[PDB]
């Protein structure tokens, strides 16, 4: 199931009206409390006008509205179960605005919503774009608004919230397809379940920022149920998803293909594990022992040139194990792995102690010591995140988290490690006076001018309940040293959620739950609008443009030459992203260090290391004096 998160208005005195109404299904039968009455548009003697059907509330007086639900006809007919639809509000019922919601709903007979940022409203309008079945057809049994019990403006110069992207799935995991700029998303064997799959099949869904299209794939191919895997971007622009569900599958998402391909299975079976990719295009993976058994499950290596999963049983998972009270079943889970200089993968956490993996032969696993400051030693963060905001540098910010995997309290506690060469113990200090809020199951991201966006999770860690929830995101400004609380949202991210950067320069945050039954199931996403895009007046700032490129392919060392139509302060190159269950090994940042040629015309080396520049997709940004960043320029990094 899932929820509204608001309070229904009352409906008395509400005025209707539909692009078309059968008699017998009048427009007012979507609102007289009878889920054995619905609305349904002309059919038969009156023809069957296809979509886009309309359906429009007046509610007498200004709302403070924060969704909608929309129940379909109960009769065991699916005619007019609606697919694509957007949501608009109005206080006149004349200027309709930008949708507050859209995308697609699943085909079936549950209660659809559409949850959104409190807007106060006197008019609500739902739009029925398709037919879940691509029939003719619009039909509603019952149809709710809901209410928040305030509104407060939000803050100037905090970032914004919205609008909502309506799905069909629960995206638990999703990435960014770099070629198409499109997010893929996933659940499991169902839209709203993993519980009683019986393997080989994973529901998809992807939604695309040029048109706001929602669609979904079933895909059977691999053989894979990808819910809980690993993921990581290869080096052949591929995103390969280990494990999970099927916990000894690998599947391979080509970009450019825009399909699926099997991959080679691992050697060994594996759940929750994190997987990274490597400075020559491979992937590593340790651990994971939510699936497949439980077990110690030290390193293995994907080659995708030989597509050959190869076993590294002396990159031994011990030294990272935390002290989880559930045992090994948590303890090797969600590694913060990065891919680094020379083959070697740096884990930073969630144990308290940090190690150095080694790639070749056999592979191996040196001490890095303890995660610390002159605060103490950083216990086990199970859940907390970790993200490479100076790759250059080699700068990462850990956060939140608790030492055990569920019903164990989170901690503020955040710290800036910076790794030299593999083998060495990197320095690692506190990031700041730590969070604003403790938590755990929170997402989070690299922004184009290296601060990190902290969204979602909750205090105390009991998967797939919306408990002790954290609805007010954090900015580290790592020049500052210091956190920001950026504007609230009103869904509450904890368990299964996800944290994307589009290339926009927006970020897509989603998902929570996946328990079916439950009423936590989240079938949405939201934008948010860092204030990097917004004017000191409110509105949105003029943007750089980037107006050419001398390539769109670079190796390690190379130069890139670009013009601008305006002139440009900073720059960076963004990794695409993969994210499920707080792990996002894909991302990371590299500072650029411009030459200004003239003419506004800049041209920059592309790191030589790709420990450093790790092979794969990226995202060029140009910022402004004003530190408005361009939307992004993809940019393919090979050796
Ligand atoms: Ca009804």
């Amino acid at each position: 199931a899932s929820a509204p998160i608001g309070s229904a208005i009352s409906r008395n005195n509400w005025a209707v009206t539909c692009d078309s109404a059968q008699s017998g299904n009048e427009c007012n039968k979507a609102i007289d409390g009878n889920k054995d009455t619905f609305w349904h548009t002309f059919y038969g003697a009156n023809g069957d006008p296809k979509p886009p059907h309309t359906y429009t509330i007046d509610m007498k007086t200004t709302q403070n509205v924060n969704g909608l639900s929309m129940l379909p006809r109960q009769d065991g007919n699916q005619n007019g179960w609606i697919g694509r639809h957007e949501v608009y509000l109005s206080s006149d019922g004349t200027n309709w605005g930008s949708p507050v919601a859209s995308g697609s709903w699943f085909a079936d007979s549950t209660t659809k919503y559409s949850n959104f940022e409190t807007r106060p409203a006197r008019y609500v309008r739902l739009v029925a774009i398709t037919e879940a079945n691509g029939q003719p057809w619009t039909s509603i049994a019952e149809i709710n608004v809901f209410q928040a019990s305030s509104y407060t403006a939000p803050q100037p110069g905090l970032g914004r919230w919205g609008p909502t992207i309506d799905l069909p799935i629960v995206p638990a995991a999703a990435a960014i397809e770099p070629t198409s700029g499109r997010v893929l998303m996933w659940s499991s064997y169902r839209n709203d379940a993993f519980g009683g799959s019986p393997g080989g099949i994973t529901l998809t869904s992807s939604w695309d920022p040029s048109t706001g299209i929602v669609s979904d794939r079933t895909v059977t191919v691999t053989k894979h149920d990808m819910f809980c895997p690993g993921i990581s971007m290869d080096g052949n622009g591929q995103i390969v998803v280990t494990g999970g569900n099927d916990a000894k599958k690998t599947s391979l998402y080509d970009s450019s293909s825009d399909s699926w391909i099997p991959g080679p299975d691992m050697q060994v079976a594996r759940g929750y594990q994190s997987s990274a990719t490597m400075s020559d295009g491979r992937v590593f993976t340790i651990g994971g022992s939510w699936s497949g058994g439980v077990f110690e499950k030290n390193g293995e290596v994907y080659s995708p040139s030989s597509k050959t999963w190869t076993s590294l049983p002396n990159a031994k998972v011990n030294p990272m194990l935390t002290a989880d009270k559930q045992g090994l079943y948590r303890s090797d889970n969600h590694a913060w792995l990065f891919g680094w200089k020379k083959g070697s993968v740096f884990q930073a956490g969630p144990s308290t102690a940090m190690n150095w993996y080694y790639t070749s032969g056999s592979g191996d696993v040196k001490s890095a010591g303890k995660r610390q400051s002159n605060r103490g030693v950083a216990p086990d963060a199970m859940c907390g995140n970790a993200v490479m905001y100076d790759a250059v540098k080699g700068k990462i910010l850990t956060f939140g988290g608790s030492p055990d995997y569920q019903d164990s309290d989170a901690t503020t506690n955040a710290h800036i490690i910076t790794l030299g060469e593999p083998g060495t113990s990197p320095n690692t200090v506190f990031a700041s006076n730590g969070l604003y809020f403790a938590r755990t199951f929170h997402t989070s991201v690299v922004l184009p001018d290296g601060s990190t966006f902290i969204t979602g999770g909750q205090r105390r860690g009991i998967p797939f309940e919306d408990s002790t929830p954290v609805f007010t995101p954090e900015i580290y400004v790592p020049e500052q040293d210091t956190f920001y609380k950026q504007n609230p949202n009103s869904i509450v991210r904890v368990y299964h959620s996800i944290s994307l950067l589009l290339p926009d320069g927006r970020v897509f945050n989603g998902g929570g739950g996946l328990c079916g039954d439950c009423t936590t199931n989240h079938f949405d996403a939201q934008i948010f609008t860092p204030n990097y895009l917004y004017n000191s007046n409110g509105n949105l700032a003029t943007r750089p443009k980037i107006t050419r490129t001398s390539t769109q392919s670079v190796k390690v060392g190379g130069r890139i030459t670009i013009s601008t139509d305006s002139s440009i302060s900073k720059a960076s190159l963004i990794r695409y992203g993969t994210a499920t269950h707080t792990v996002n090994t894909d991302q990371r940042r590299i500072p650029l260090t411009l030459t200004n040629n003239g003419g506004n015309s800049y041209s920059f080396q592309v790191p030589s290391d790709s420990g450093v520049a790790l092979p794969g997709y990226w995202m060029l940004f140009v910022m402004n004096s004003a530190g408005v960043p361009s939307v992004a320029s993809t940019i393919r990094v090979t050796q």
